[PDB]
């Protein structure tokens, strides 16, 4: 699909507006809209100049360069709008901006191709989300508060409702996965799936999740790295907008509630060259030597990866023992962060990395995982024996500060081939350290419950 | 478009009413409606008499003269109405009223043509605005209050709403520019753009701005001075009416909230003669010597300009250090009030003056900027080197300072009869009244600071 | 009164606590309490160490040195407490801290003695205050508010009260000075006077003032500079605490309400040497040449004085024309900021400076006035003829102007080492912080004026 | 320590009698100053102050060695002097966090008060908070000082003049780990027992785990939309 096809769409669908979209360092989607008559052949060659100083980690003019292959009609805007995803390029050389996550992911794929290890990398993430009816939160000198409310919440079993309380609710850790009316999100999940199919995703399934307050997941088909990162951005956009249109509120926080299961994003990975899966072989669980080296690299650089795959303090609320935290690989053990799914055909052999959570920036997380795996392959890092059976077993970072320190001290595997720059890594670390400092310095209601009388 | 075309439009659109519009000194549109059958050939030659004594700064029987080229159908009135912009002429000589902003802008353009420096002046303003759900304000002997409420306001993260609180809101200084549902004004901005295009504006983009409580901007294509002033008036009208129709409330105040970004109107300028941009050259950032002289004039008369480009006390609550307050020109520095945008095509070479605000009267602000630039060109005022510190001049720190500088620096505005001493005095008094009100009313922050001392 | 007398009082009144009090740069009393048994002979020679880094303008271990002559029993604390006023001394040399207002006032008196012009300076200040039933104020990103409520407020003529609304209230600018029940503060003022006399003040009169929302003043007898500054501190303390005990709320703000009279502190001054008033003579209004020179100095340095006598932004909301803003001296004219009261006895001859306000730090304001007068005497500055118009100098129109003039006019304060450059800079910065807050926070009147424009 | 217990009891009960409620939490409010417990220390033998001398700020070699021991075992001490997670919301840069001694510097965690009489010479350790157990905190400070004296741990030059300067523990987990690894100076002389230290560490780790695992409203403010 090209600029000619985009210009044809503009007339086929009577498009009034075009929404240029991109992703910031934190992973949030930013969009700027231009009227359709401003889109011409020169638009796809020169882009649009915008001031990126107001973006989070880009504080120093840059060019928004549309990627026509990402053109897709917006199903939510009242006026006919076309969504084109864009890369941020330097104004003069029209080269990828060092801090652009999409550019970083594209450079990671290019480095993968250059090294000769493989031709394509396949990513399948499995994000989950929470649907709520009401969320209220605030902080000030006088205190702080968070209050989550959902009709499916078990704590509402005593709530008085206009029209009566209907009782049927999923119990705590009991929403996987009863039939309605206990499951009250069937229609919303189906409509999300249909909208995703319209927007270009291939949906594999959708269902309710373990937690009680409307935890749901829509499982979509795998895809190449940058393509699947764009697909994840579309996925989050669709979930948020559908929840808003149904009177709900979607959230991808790793751990919104205590005592109930959190939300994770298991990332399936595979490598292919000339249409041949390189992770298929005669080694453990049908893996290959390349697959074992990839696992070893991911294990070695797991703490550095955590700074990008679990970039929020809330993520380490779910990355606690008792959500796997052990850095080992096993096809059966459920305490291993890395698992090898049992698959019939070798063409579908893959490794599932389970610690990542959906709050991660898709581009940066996937790039970090791929770069760690490639470092493992290049340096032939053997991961050891499978954890089929203990303080010798390495674990994921226990805090965002630890993850950021490890990323600071372990930058080489990300700087290999120019995928990541020291400036980009420093900007990311500072941007996350600001949030970490705020959370560290704000008191805690549990701290009052524990220490007020002491 | 002429009178014959207006009379044709009346039958084509089954127009029932014609709304004659003009701008007062403060910059607010004033409209008087007449039935369509009152519009004939004699109407476009003799105008309509109206009593302007009750207008703000026009206190002493003037003529409303329609400008058919401005004819446009109103998209909001229930009855089919046609909007015609009008100049205010003296009843006898039918010459422009000295205190009419549109007449002043037209005279500024005519002076530009007469001096021979250029044929046309191009202005790209970039106003921003705030959208709110509720605004309450008042004052009395017992006290004074202002309370802003918007669903996008971060402070509503704790508010209880009927139907539940959806927690997707912009953070403070974090509304630039995430996708919905964090951005809740996509449909409103799209409707504004479509209506603006209906009313004759060329839209370039629209987006959410840095501030949290629904700050938005719709960018429109540049145009000649008087045309772009009319376009800014139409822009403000469309924004206000669309926000009203969506249940919102638009404001062009420079600084409605403290601790969040204010609203400004960056003014891009360029001069063209015989179709060639005169601001394009081999000097700094591709500028020409005339461009440098224009920058120098704007810098020299910046404080006087502030009285017209930042005519509200609230304006100087965004023109505070920690900022676009330094009177210097640079292509890279964010601290310079004058920027040279990086444009590949020399035909697009221009200077961006950053200090103005959308509360300014468009006609008067543009005329002041043009006249300062022309004074710089005529007197060959060199702006010095680009700012790539205490000696650097700054914009006026208060409306009183701006008005005093305007009082003491009238010549560059009186060149060519564009501004008249009477008009300048009327403007200064009209603004000094508001300044006195704000200066004499006590402040809640003053209570917070001094109640116990 | 000395240390022996203080130790005797401790047993005489069965004192349980001793409250050491001092004044910060802004003029607020700070108190630290110690048990009575911690007070001994060594206490009055070595003082008490305290950490002043957290005080307003004292940021860098200083000594609180009690002044036994100021010992007085607190009339409000439940436990028998003795109030001793203390100076702030450097720990090593035991010399007055450069930024201690009381030390500055003492040094001003010592300089007056050293120059030989006079032996003593007499100050009669006349502060006024407001009594309210409820005050609510706040500011945030969403807005800001202030709401004053008092039963005497004219706006309460329509309010519904439990038990009924009694309609006897002062009108706006009509509280000077009808009998009760229109005046509802007779008992409060009488209690204030009695407590003040208990605390060592000599009261002359008390009455309701012009404003409606419970403006009152209690007049006290003049006294020497430092003594009268301590008396003013005791006055403010007594007013605040008595109002609190009566369910009211006292404020010494210059201008709490718009459209009603503000609160001022007229400062009467005179100089005496060997028991003869030096301000008595055969010149205008019975003044002497030294009195005229004092007036001339005060006029010359009036703007610099304003930074200390009117140190709040709110102050310049009462120093507005339509007013005591003209820097001239006359015995009859109400427009002159300096008056010569008509007194039969030459011993009572004095000059009344009208612009100061009760929000001023008493020590710093009195020291500034005295130093300006002494500069006028030394340099023989003639104030011209009595003002019995645009050329007449006026007081500073803003706190920024006052602070700039203080920055540029420090010499008359640095004469004799009274004020130190570091102290002046600290004061200027401390006031500029508040000025910046008030300058950057938007105004409800600004919304009323500019929301639609 | 008994006096501190009586102090806390009296404060709580008087506040209750007046209708108020008192708390010794290190940091109940964000954006405003927290509550601390500066501990002044001095050793005396035969009525003679052993911290008086001709060294810096009138200190003695024993005083400097005591300071050095406190600095060396500061992180282990923190597990007892700052035994709550809230404590480390007070011990944040922007400060009392730098482990150095000075008579003037406000950033020094150890301060030497300027006192005329040598008999009153002492060292003030500023990081401890009032949530600490007085007995255990004072015992830890004394044992660290005695280890410094016994091993002649010189504290270096005073901080009268930066990543080389050691800092107090940044979290209760760090403090507990350092206490676990630095038991010897507390176990000297049988004062602390391994069982007692383990019980303390487990008891505090329970609270640390609860606070670590419960989500935060600021976390919602920051991450709900991401
Ligand atoms: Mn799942
Ligand atoms: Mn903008
Ligand atoms: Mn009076």
């Amino acid at each position: 699909m090209s600029a000619e096809h985009v210009l044809t769409m503009l007339n086929e669908h009577e498009v009034k507006f075009v929404d240029l979209r991109f992703t910031d360092t934190k992973g949030k989607e930013q969009h700027v809209t231009i009227p359709a008559h401003q889109v011409n052949a020169e638009f796809f060659e020169e882009g649009k100049m915008f001031d990126g100083s107001s973006i989070g980690g880009w504080k120093g003019d840059m060019v928004l360069m549309p990627d026509a292959s990402t053109a897709v009609i917006d199903p939510f805007f009242a006026d006919s709008t076309l969504i084109i995803r864009c890369d941020i390029l330097e104004p003069g050389t029209l080269q990828g901006y060092d801090r652009d996550p999409r550019s970083i992911a594209k450079r990671a794929e290019d480095y993968l191709r250059s090294t000769g290890i493989a031709d394509t990398v396949l990513f399948g993430p499995e994000p989950e989300f929470f649907l709520f009816d009401d969320i209220r939160f605030g902080s000030s000198i006088s205190g702080s508060h968070v209050a989550i409310d959902d009709i499916e919440g078990a704590w509402n079993s005593s709530t008085q409702y206009e029209g009566g309380n209907k009782g049927h609710r999923p119990a705590v850790k009991g929403g996987y996965f009863p039939v309605p009316p206990v499951d009250s999100a069937q229609d919303i999940r189906s409509e999300m799936c249909l909208v995703m199919e319209q927007m270009g995703l291939v949906v594999e399934a959708h269902h309710h999740e373990v937690a009680t307050a409307g935890q749901n997941e829509v499982a979509t088909r795998f895809n190449t790295m940058t393509k699947k990162a764009d697909e994840i951005q579309i996925y989050k956009y669709v979930v948020h907008n559908v929840a808003h249109r149904f009177g709900k509120t979607a959230t991808f926080m790793p751990k919104p509630m205590f005592g109930d299961n959190g939300s994770g994003m298991h990332c399936h990975m595979s490598l292919s060259k000339n249409g041949v899966n390189l992770f298929a072989g005669d080694k453990y669980a049908g893996l290959s030597e390349q697959a074992l080296y990839y696992i070893g690299g991911v294990i070695k650089h797991a703490k550095a990866i955590n700074a990008l795959a679990n970039p929020t303090t809330n993520s380490y609320k779910r990355l606690v023992p008792g959500a796997p935290v052990m850095l080992a690989y096993s096809a059966r053990n459920r305490s291993a962060s890395i698992r090898i799914p049992v698959v019939s055909s070798p063409k579908a052999r893959r490794i599932e990395v389970r610690f990542p959570d959906p709050a991660a920036n898709p581009y940066l997380c996937f790039a970090a995982l791929l770069m760690a795996g490639l470092d493992g392959i290049k340096n032939k890092i053997h991961p050891g024996e499978a954890m089929d059976k203990a303080k010798e077993i390495p674990q994921v970072a226990g805090s965002l500060e630890e993850a950021l320190n490890e990323l600071d001290l372990d930058r080489e595997f990300l700087k290999a081939g120019g995928v990541f720059t020291d400036e980009a890594i420093d900007a990311y670390i500072a941007l996350r350290r600001e949030e970490d400092d705020r959370v560290r310095m704000t008191p805690h209601p549990v701290e009052f419950e524990l220490y007020y009388s002491v």
